[PDB]
């Protein structure tokens, strides 16, 4: 898991926006970042 590794969490295929997905298979279907929570 290297969103898991990254610290990141896990987001449904329609919160997360083209522009906050991650490049990483860290998830099941979908990973995106949580850095818009901290900034």
């Amino acid at each position: 898991n290297e969103c898991v590794s990254k610290g990141f969490g896990c987001l449904p295929q329609s919160d997360c926006p083209q522009e906050a997905r991650l490049s990483y298979g860290g998830c099941s279907t979908v990973c995106c970042d949580l850095s818009k929570l901290t900034g």
